[PDB]
DNA sequence: CCGACAGCGCATCAGC
DNA sequence: GCTGATGCGC
DNA sequence: GTCGG
């Protein structure tokens, strides 16, 4: 973090724009900026520097120019005073609370932690279990838990079927030491992109995980994708451990390399991929690469080894994870 | 100048 | 109930 | 907010 600060103002303004504004494309071109900035490799020094780097234009030099002479941003100081801007920035840390549902509240008066307790019934069931809990979301993940936590999940998953593969994506991946919450992609030979042999390929597995206690609650449920609740398991006289944010993606079995790139991430890093694959006249989704025609409707899936085939057919040489977290 | 900006699963709601 | 739009979060 | 054509 030789340039925290700049970055850190970025991504402020980030979420100002995506979670008051609701300016997406703001949000996006804040978060790029700060995403190439914290990647240059020396401390920028003014904003005619930092404009050099692709997806910082003219109005974040200025922006840059004013933090580095003053130590601070008006336009944030600003937004720092606002009631409305900051309660509706807080609402949006509960899980299920987004831009459009924290103005709804706080145009209620639902503004504060203790506002959202004694209006329980207006929310749904992802936004009751965000904000129960609230301050456990808030903890990051130390990777000697990951590790515990995917000895879990590997165990239970090959105790249901050892046809199973489980993969823990994300951060996790691309080798950070802490992470945010656990991803976990999950394979089984009956469920390809030409059939799907068996039934309730995740139910079974997720209700293994809630038999033996690790995940304890659900944020959302379907076929292929599970968002939920899990927590390890603590020893006698020790207090418990955080309860965690849990994402299991049930991916068809052919369709493995593309999966695993998308759920390792980083979310920037896919989106600069799959906009290079653009530009190159393919489309990358977590199912599949294809060509774009003339008219640019996407054409068949091509053939898929690895990892590196994906990035051969876009023409970029192979990024190991540990290189993806953009 | 200005069109595009990655791609999609699940929850919820509206219109029928 | 279906179908399509919107919200939210990977 | 930024950028390629
Ligand atoms: C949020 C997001 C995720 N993804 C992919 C890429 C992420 O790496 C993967 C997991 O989503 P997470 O939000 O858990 O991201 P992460 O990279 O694991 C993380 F670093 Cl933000 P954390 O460790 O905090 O979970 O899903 C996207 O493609 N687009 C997205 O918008
Ligand atoms: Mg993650
Ligand atoms: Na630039
Ligand atoms: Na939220
Ligand atoms: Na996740």
């Amino acid at each position: 973090t030789l340039n925290g600060g700049i970055t850190d103002m970025l991504t402020e303004l980030a979420n100002f724009e995506k979670n008051v504004s609701q300016a997406i494309h703001k949000y996006n071109a804040y978060r790029k900026a700060a995403s190439v900035i914290a990647k240059y490799p020396h401390k920028i020094k003014s904003g005619a520097e930092a404009k050099k780097l692709p997806g910082v234009g003219t109005k974040i030099l200025e922006k840059i120019d004013e933090f580095l002479a003053t130590g601070k941003l008006r336009k944030l100081e600003k937004i720092r005073q606002d009631d409305t801007s900051s309660s509706i920035n807080f609402l949006t840390r509960v899980s299920g609370i987004g831009p459009s549902a924290a103005r709804k509240f706080v145009d209620e008066g639902i503004k504060t932690l203790e506002d959202l307790r004694k209006n329980e019934d207006k929310l749904n069931h992802h936004q009751r279990i965000g904000l129960k809990y609230f301050g456990d979301f808030e903890k990051r993940i130390p990777r000697e838990e990951m590790l515990q936590m995917q000895d879990i999940v590997l165990n239970e998953v090959k105790k249901v079927d050892s046809e199973y593969i489980a993969t823990v994506c994300g951060s996790f991946r691309r080798g950070a030491e802490s992470s945010g919450d656990m991803d976990v992609l999950l394979t089984h030979p009956s469920f390809t992109s030409e059939s799907t042999k068996q039934p309730k390929l995740l139910h079974q597995v997720v209700e293994q995980l809630q038999k033996v206690h690790f995940i304890t609650d659900t944020l959302s449920k379907g076929e292929t994708k599970f968002m939920g609740v899990c927590q390890l398991p603590s020893k006698n006289d020790e207090k418990e451990y955080p309860h965690r944010r849990i994402d299991i993606r049930l991916i068809p079995k052919d369709q493995y390399y593309c999966g695993v790139l998308y759920f390792t991430g980083s979310d920037i890093f896919n989106k600069n991929m799959r906009a290079h694959a653009l530009e190159k006249g393919f489309t990358i989704n977590e199912y599949t690469i294809r060509p774009l025609g003339v008219t640019g409707v996407a054409g068949e899936p091509l053939p898929v080894d690895s990892e590196k085939d994906i990035f051969d057919y876009i023409q970029w040489k192979y990024r190991e994870p540990k290189d993806r977290s953009e």
